[PDB]
């Protein structure tokens, strides 16, 4: 395996892996990392590129992963692809695909020219039907995943996993220090927990002698390294490599 890797580089025909979308003032995350990494997957291995509605996996898949925006579980969400599938949904009042996202983009842990994101956000109904003008219908836009497995905590199969199959997902616990990361190779040094957290693992590399993953969170681009930030690999910092989640699109 080589030293650093980059989804984004390795795979230049797939635009999904280089985007980072905005759960809003929701705990949707679990559903995020998911979609955004099922995105990839999909235009990994079926060179069509499919915006992967967060929506349908948010309100559809019920108690099989967890509580909407209260929380839920990677796997779970992995599962529902492979058993009910998902149509195609953007972002927020983009009006692309069957199911774009329903809740508007907000600022997380930073100043910008949104709404500051609330802690308050409720679960938006599971409406199997698409958006007015498109096409087809919500049944014929589903995106079958056609198998759902769990990545071991071990950092080798990890990087060979995405190496061969494109980014996963995983989940790390949130200590504050986290919230105002700007740069650099994050170490949870100090603050409060604040709670599990799933995102997208699409890279690695090196950054002055220290191992890292690259990963996407899901709090729009104003948040972090446009987005994106890099986290302690080897170690199982913060429990980074202890959830890996992932699957392989039907053909
Ligand atoms: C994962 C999750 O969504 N994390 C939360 C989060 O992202 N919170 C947002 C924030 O800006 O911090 C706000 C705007 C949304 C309400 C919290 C816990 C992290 C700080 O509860 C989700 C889950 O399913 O986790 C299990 C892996």
């Amino acid at each position: 395996l080589p030293e650093s890797f980059d989804a984004r580089e390795q795979w230049p025909n797939c635009p999904t892996i280089k985007e980072i979308r905005d759960q809003g003032s929701c705990g949707s995350c679990w559903a995020f990392g998911a979609v955004e990494a099922i995105s990839d997957r999909i235009c990994i291995h079926s060179n069509v590129n499919v915006e992967v509605s967060a929506e349908d996996m948010l309100t559809c898949c019920g108690g099989e992963c967890g509580d909407g925006c209260n929380g839920g579980f990677p796997s779970g969400a992995w599962n529902f692809w492979t058993k009910k599938g998902l149509v195609s949904g953007g972002l927020y009042n983009s009006h692309v695909g069957c199911r774009p996202y329903s809740i508007p983009p907000c600022e997380h842990h930073v100043n910008g020219s949104r709404p500051p994101c609330t802690g308050e956000g409720d679960t938006p109904k599971c409406s199997k039907t698409c958006e007015p003008g498109y096409s087809p219908s919500y049944k014929e836009d589903k995106h079958f995943g056609c198998s759902s497995y769990s990545v071991a905590n071990n950092e080798k199969e990890i990087m060979a996993e995405i190496y061969k199959n494109g980014p996963v997902e995983g989940a790390f616990s949130v200590y504050s220090d986290f919230l105002l990361y700007k740069s650099g190779v994050y170490q949870h040094v100090s603050g409060e927990i604040m709670g599990g957290h799933a995102i997208r693992i699409l890279g690695w590399g090196v950054e002055n002698g220290t191992p890292y993953w690259l990963v996407g969170n899901s709090w729009n681009t104003d948040w972090g390294d446009n987005g994106f930030f890099k986290i302690l690999r080897g170690q199982d910092h913060c429990g980074i490599e202890s959830e890996i989640v992932a699957g392989m699109p039907c053909t």
